[PDB]
DNA sequence: TTTTTTTT
């Protein structure tokens, strides 16, 4: 923006950066915490880097929604590191895994910028390190105090290697201009180990609910602020577990739209996984991305019907009652109108997984002659998608999403060990621009 | 007990 006029932390981070690029082998990760103004720095690292005449820049982001908002902030285009490292899903019998098909050329990139580096697990990181050549220098940026990478397969503290591995020289971003920042304060105390508390200035700030009536108060304060508003777009209620998140959208939806219904026309919902459209040509399929994971979409035609799923190589048909839901892109992204099959019954889903495992068993060992008709496995499985209602999300899924008012639900947070639960509250708190509430 | 990403 000012070119160089910035915080000492920024001014320095920049100077370190350029010399890591200007000399050979070395790397960098900047730790912006919240309030330290990490984004504007990142913006400046880019604009400046292009005007020095550097051709070799690429912007890599850990996720799709992350890549969207990265590409939007710089104005230059950016893809996922998976796209770059060329990490391609490879199908095995009943499973799927993401491994690196082949190492990309990467002679046209002398500077590799990563965003949200606090999401990198090790399996991904190693591929990364083994890929980038010496003529390239990785500059990561993220928050060591954000929610640590999810790696259920391995037990250990385990923050992203950007903040550990020897090859990276990491500098910290210094605190910014002191203004009235009730939320930034609390969040900076949470980063430092205090639990959430109340600080209110001017009438806006972090406010909790305690005593015998806690949830009733907290909820009655929600439905007053949200009311029948079908715009929750700026009000996000968060929780650790999905069990709680699910309980919430239930209660919340039932009051705002007065119904008992799983889906309602004109409601906005969020894709939990990508939606793929696949055409077969000359027998060999191709697929385009209709909806990225995290895309919000609007319900237009919503009807509850059944389906008879089958698989060649399995006896009979099975009746799976699901929703036929036609849905369009809601947002600043590409507009598609489509229809997905979506199962809500725990009763019905179970019935399906039953089938899903039977055909698996029979293809896993098949001598009928031939090899195995796996095409009828996934074609049949991909028939159904995953979604969640807009109002509430898990702390994990809310990273990077900034809303006017954030509503935080503590009770299930204790299922997380201290280190993480602090990362959760940190993430949770920093989501609200204006107000933050917690029970 | 609990959280979850990713491709032409």
């Amino acid at each position: 923006m000012t070119f160089d006029d910035l915080t000492e932390g920024q001014k320095n981070a920049f100077n370190i950066v350029m010399k890591a690029i200007k000399e050979k082998k070395h790397h960098v990760t900047i730790n912006g915490p919240a309030g330290t103004g990490a984004t504007t720095l990142t913006k400046f690292i880019i604009e400046a880097l292009i005007s020095t005449g550097e051709t070799g820049i690429i912007l890599a982001a850990p996720t799709h929604a992350a890549k969207k908002i990265l590409s939007k902030l710089s104005g230059k285009e950016a893809s996922t590191i998976h796209s770059i490292l060329k990490i391609n899903p490879v199908t095995y019998e009943e499973n799927v895994l993401f491994e690196q098909k082949e190492v990309p050329d990467l002679a046209k990139c002398r500077v590799l910028i990563c965003d949200e580096v606090s999401m990198y697990d090790r399996k991904l990181f190693k591929i990364l390190l083994s890929t980038i050549p010496p003529w390239c220098t990785i500059i990561g940026i993220g928050d060591n105090k954000q929610i640590r990478p999810v790696d259920p397969g391995e037990n250990t503290a385990y923050i992203s290697p950007f903040f550990t591995h020897k090859d990276f020289y990491q500098c910290e971003l210094t605190e910014v201009k002191r203004s009235n920042a009730p939320i930034i304060d609390v969040a900076t105390d949470v980063r430092n180990g205090k639990w959430i508390y109340d600080k209110v200035v001017d009438g806006h700030g972090v406010r909790g609910f305690t005593g015998d009536t806690a949830l009733r108060d907290f909820m009655v304060n929600y439905f007053s602020i949200v009311k029948s508003l079908d715009d929750l777009f700026e009000n996000r209620v968060m929780a650790f577990t999905n069990k709680s998140v699910d309980k919430l959208n239930s209660i919340i939806r039932k009051k705002i739209f007065e119904t008992d219904k799983d889906f309602i026309v004109g409601e906005i919902i969020v894709m939990q996984e990508p939606l793929f459209k696949t055409y077969k040509i000359d027998g060999k399929p191709v697929s385009e991305i209709i909806f990225n994971n995290g895309q919000l979409v609007r319900i237009i035609e919503a009807e509850y019907t059944s389906t008879f799923v089958k698989a060649r190589g399995v006896p009979g048909e099975y009746l799976i009652r699901h929703w036929d839901l036609t849905v369009e892109t809601y947002g600043d992204d590409e507009y598609y109108r489509e229809k997905i099959k979506i199962i809500s019954s725990d009763e019905e889903l179970y019935k399906f997984n039953l089938f899903l495992g039977k055909t698996a068993e029979t293809y896993k060992n098949w001598n009928k002659g031939g090899k195995a008709p796996w095409s009828d496995f996934w074609d049949a499985k991909s028939q159904f998608s995953k979604v969640k209602a807009l109002p509430a999300s898990t702390f994990h899924k809310a990273q990077g999403m900034s809303v006017d008012r954030a509503f935080i639900y503590t009770p299930c947070i204790h299922y997380a060990d201290v280190e993480l639960a602090q990362q959760l509250l940190y993430v949770g708190v920093t989501r609200g621009r204006y107000d933050v509430f917690y029970v």
